């Protein structure tokens, strides 16, 4: 029953998007004259105003949808449940001029890949928990997660969120760190800013942190957190690049086989923060980026463990709470990156953002983080669009 390979063979006929939007003719006025630049697949059929897959998007079919040259939204149909969890070798998926630099060297540390140092827990990831000792969350060490980025409410100065870097002018986050009605949140551009490069949550960092603001913001078009914090996803655009250093460097996205290797050989991953997620809850707490090592939870455990419908879309981490032992829940900052690192190309991935399930009010066994992996296509189409 269910609609296989993200709807690339679909041959039905929904015609609007998840979010109520009318799909606009495949043939139409600005769908054939600015939509004609992307490298579509023939087998797929763009009949009349449908729904379909033509680009490999791994979130699944969409259509044009009216609004600017190129606005476009996903639709609703019932896919498949997958299962994910089942030199330096990397080539470019995005166009630099308008991705910016970055990623051909993305995830690779100048202070530890690139002096063939280990930090001092990345062993750890590969390891499996042998029951017994814990390695619990301490300060991360200079340099450790480069690609770490706080968002900042302007005025009054408040500490809103986490949000990670993946080129010199992109940065990932939760769309509930902008757009969350049930705590009065509507953040626009101009309301916030960017601090990159940090370790100290309170002190100034001279020669070594940066401030940005905001040129845009991409809330994804099938976010919805009337049912469970549905795509918590966020793409901002930095009003000026940002310098990369020592401190400053973005991470690597993956793609579904990437995705699979990860989690196939590892056991945990990452997650660095101040606290933030923990913070934000008790107002609608550590100085420096603290760093913990996570198990991922397997899916039926992760399904058991909450009230709520874990679609295949999230997924669980933290140690499984005991009489002697609490978990991870609510850990990191909230919108922030969950990181694993390749041990076949070396390389550090983003695999999720810091969301919740229930929320910290009833979240007590693991925390909750949205797969990035099917977010290639889209924000291809995104910067796309944009330009240069
Ligand atoms: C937030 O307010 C903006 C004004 O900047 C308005 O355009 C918009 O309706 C609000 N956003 C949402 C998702 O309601």
């Amino acid at each position: 029953q269910c609609v296989p390979d993200r709807g690339q063979q679909y041959q039905g006929r929904l015609a609007v998007t998840t979010h109520g939007l009318p799909c606009l003719a495949w043939a139409s006025a600005q769908a054939k004259a600015l939509s004609k630049h992307q490298d579509f697949n023939s087998a797929v059929q763009l009949v009349e105003n449908f729904c379909r897959n033509p680009d490999g998007d791994e979130e699944g079919v969409w259509c044009y949808v009216a609004g600017k040259p190129g606005d476009f939204g996903y639709c609703d149909l019932n896919y498949c449940e997958e299962a994910v969890e089942e030199t330096s070798e990397y080539q470019t998926f995005f166009n630099p001029a308008t991705f910016g630099s970055g990623e051909a060297d993305c995830g690779l540390r100048p202070l530890f890949e690139k002096k063939s140092l280990e930090d001092k827990t990345e062993r750890e990831l590969l390891e499996s928990y042998i029951d017994g000792r814990i390695v619990e969350g301490s300060d991360a060490e200079i340099g450790m997660s480069p690609w770490q980025v706080m968002l900042f409410r302007k005025s009054p100065q408040e500490l809103l969120c986490g949000a990670s870097l993946i080129s010199d002018r992109w940065v990932l986050t939760a769309a509930h760190c902008l757009l969350y009605p049930p705590w009065d949140k509507n953040f626009t551009e101009n309301d916030l800013l960017v601090r990159i490069g940090k370790h100290s949550r309170t002190r100034y960092e001279r020669n070594i942190e940066k401030i940005s603001m905001l040129e845009k913001i991409y809330i994804h078009p099938r976010y919805n957190w009337r049912e469970n914090l549905d795509r918590d996803i966020a793409l901002m655009k930095l009003k000026k690049p940002v310098a990369f250093s020592d401190y400053i460097h973005p991470v690597c996205l993956p793609d579904r086989e990437t995705a699979a290797s990860l989690l196939q050989a590892g056991y945990k991953g990452r997650v660095t923060g101040w606290g933030n997620l923990k913070e934000t809850w008790t107002a609608n707490q550590p100085s420096v980026l603290q760093v913990v090592n996570l198990p991922i939870v397997e899916r039926p455990v992760c399904k058991d463990s909450t009230r709520i419908r874990i679609t295949d879309n999230m997924f669980c981490a933290g140690y499984k709470p005991d009489e002697g032992k609490r978990g991870d829940a609510c850990e990191g900052d909230s919108g922030g990156p969950f990181v694993m690192k390749s041990p076949f190309n070396n390389r550090w991935y983003q695999m999720g953002i810091v969301s919740w399930g229930e929320g910290c009010d009833r979240d007590g066994k693991y925390g909750f983080y949205t797969h990035v992996f099917r977010l290639k296509k889209w924000i291809q189409k995104v910067i796309d669009q944009f330009g240069e």
